């Protein structure tokens, strides 16, 4: 039941986002000791999330893989009531989704099956995914869970889109535990930005794992690879960027009362996105994304109204 | 404080059965809509679970492996509190339990990965679990989880304790999923066989897998990879048993009102091993284990109050 407007040939009545990746089945501690309420999150369909809230005139889409089974078909129906369009879904019949659960808080995950993992194995419907897409979003996660295979389709149908015009966004999100060791993530992260015109590095997680010394070394080694638009966030710090050889800087206000930065960077990249989609300057698009994230870390869970 | 009892160098003042398996992380629907109870299963630990209240004056315990996690933490908390020793429980620093979901009822779960597939990686710490144990139960879920390595460790382990004295007792527990294929499978369960005493195998599944013909096939099979007695239960069927030669059949009482079979054969092996330990005659012993799975099923759950 989500809107996906119309079209011709040259243009379709929405803007129109597609972000792939893998949402997971999230368990959190309810009220009532001992009890569990379950929800939907991950970070590429966090940032899908936050978007079909910030613009629900247009078309939000995600493309992952999921099982067969109630729990699938739960997920399912949590994005399609997120106002998400999950049409591309691809169904795996012998498998199921991801898990995680926070304890009271620690996170445990369940994740090295998952349907999610098989998502880049048809590269027909990854291509009819990304075809009319103003915007294509995928995170280092999309790229950790697939296997070498899917990680070349992937990169290949992300090389094609972005040459018909797709504008490619890439966040690294480095997660090391998702990859055999962190010299294939290092190598495959930058593959991944090899085919992305917009860059949202975090720069804490980047030092630690490619030695940078400052946000600026972060940027420039992003913008060698091609990337068009670096935005680097820094926890609370000012974000630095780099766009085709100009640096800035933008302000991020202080926020009192943080209570939980899970999302922190999903919710930056949907506020910064949104802003560039409806044709703002980069300078505005950040301040737009900080505001956003401030919100988001005063609030419990990755998904907070805002 | 699970009170463990006294020894000398013949004797122990508890009779002790060590149950070796997996137990999982389980969440099933709570009252409150959206929302789950976490709590602690899986089929060998289920057994010990009923053995626990069977012979509250014994000592049960539960060999394993599991995480260094806040969810581990919260199993090996539940065995104690279950009154199951869990003294011999390994930790495995980088893993977590496997847990099942479920869903309203719909099983969903993930184990791929859990801690306890390497219970079998210290051969000497599985040879003084079962060193002054009265009964070695396991299940074909114990041998389906562990890797070809592990398998032969276990057998082995179990094969001397049998030497010395050990009474093992296994239950095949047919669960295709859990292995690569069902020629190893039908393997492996027969190696299981082949070190046990007594063997509590279910028809149906046996039927499926085997080609048994029958309970009485099904227990000429077991015989002749020299288990003593072979119990085989047969849902609201008479069991058939074979015990040196000796046919016998036991008589199981209609239950009205069966509302979840969760755990009808574990419970059945806790209360046929409760009255094995006790002295009493394999027939007596079948009926009190046929009594007390006809109260299980008419409870809801694994875990039920008998
Ligand atoms: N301590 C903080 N105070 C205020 N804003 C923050 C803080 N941490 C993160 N943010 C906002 O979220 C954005 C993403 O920060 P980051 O730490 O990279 O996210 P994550 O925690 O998800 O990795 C920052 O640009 C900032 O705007
Ligand atoms: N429908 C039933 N009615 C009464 N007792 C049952 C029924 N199903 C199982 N039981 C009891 O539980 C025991 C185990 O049966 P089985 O079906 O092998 O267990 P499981 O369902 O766990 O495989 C039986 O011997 C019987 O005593
Ligand atoms: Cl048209
Ligand atoms: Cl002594």
């Amino acid at each position: 039941g989500v809107d996906l407007g119309t079209e011709n040939l040259y243009f379709q009545s929405m803007m129109h986002i597609l972000s792939i990746g893998e949402c997971m089945a999230e368990l959190a501690p309810a009220d009532l000791p001992g009890t569990y309420r379950l929800g939907f999150a991950g970070d590429t369909f966090n940032t899908a999330w936050y978007l079909a809230r910030l613009r629900p005139e247009s078309r939000i889409s995600y493309f992952s893989a999921i099982g067969d089974d109630a729990l699938s078909q739960q997920m399912r129906a949590a994005m399609s009531a997120a106002g998400i369009d999950g049409g591309g879904l691809r169904v795996i019949p012998g498998r199921t989704v991801g898990l995680y659960l926070i304890t009271l808080r620690s996170f445990a995950y369940w994740r090295g099956q998952s349907a999610a993992r098989e998502l880049a194995g048809d590269a027909d419907a990854l291509a009819a995914a990304m075809a009319r897409a103003d915007v294509v979003y995928f995170s280092g996660i999309t790229l950790a869970i697939l296997d070498q295979c899917g990680r070349a389709t992937l990169l290949r149908a992300l090389a094609q889109a972005r040459a018909t015009g797709r504008t490619i966004a890439f966040d690294p999100n480095l997660r090391p535990r998702l990859w055999a060791g962190t010299g294939e993530m290092t190598e495959t992260i930058m593959q991944g930005a090899a085919v992305s015109d917009i860059a949202l590095p975090s720069f804490e997680d980047e030092a630690a794992w490619f030695g940078d010394a400052g946000p600026d070394a972060t940027a420039d080694r992003y913008a060698r690879a091609g990337v068009r638009s670096v935005v680097v966030k820094n926890g609370p710090h000012a974000v630095h960027f780099l766009q085709d050889g100009r640096r800035g800087r933008v302000p991020v206000p202080p926020v009192a009362q943080v209570v939980d930065t899970t999302a922190a960077g999903d919710s930056f990249n949907a506020g910064l996105l949104d802003s560039v989609l409806a044709g703002q300057p980069l300078e505005t698009a950040i301040a737009a994304a900080a505001a956003l994230a401030g919100q988001v870390v005063q609030g419990k869970g990755a998904l907070v109204e805002v």
